């Protein structure tokens, strides 16, 4: 994992990594979902980088939610899996799904 270096997912969503030094992630995650109650705000991103690929997790705090996405680098393209836990009616639920970053910077 380049660092520091800028990433965007297809949905606009920011990913700042500041260091992966011995394979422990520090980023900065922004999600830019009109609607979320958590969009434009920069949470920590949190997570490990090996040979075999990556992870990391994001916690939008006051949104009662985390995803972590699993996946590799390959170049400029950081293809992932996702899975997202968050709670309308007060109750817990998951979504899984797939994002492709894409270096900016």
């Amino acid at each position: 994992l380049p660092a520091p270096s800028y990433w965007k997912n297809e949905r606009g969503s920011e990913l700042l990594i500041w260091s992966a030094n011995s394979g422990t992630i520090q980023g900065t995650f922004t999600n830019h979902a009109q609607g979320f109650a958590c969009q434009g705000i920069p949470y920590p991103a949190a997570g490990s980088v090996s040979p075999t690929g990556l992870y990391f997790v994001v916690t939008f705090a006051q949104c009662n939610s985390f995803t972590r996405w699993v996946g590799t680098i390959k170049g400029s393209q950081m293809p992932t899996s996702w899975t997202l836990f968050y709670v309308n009616k007060g109750k817990p639920s998951r979504l899984k799904g797939g994002d492709i970053f894409t270096r900016v910077w």
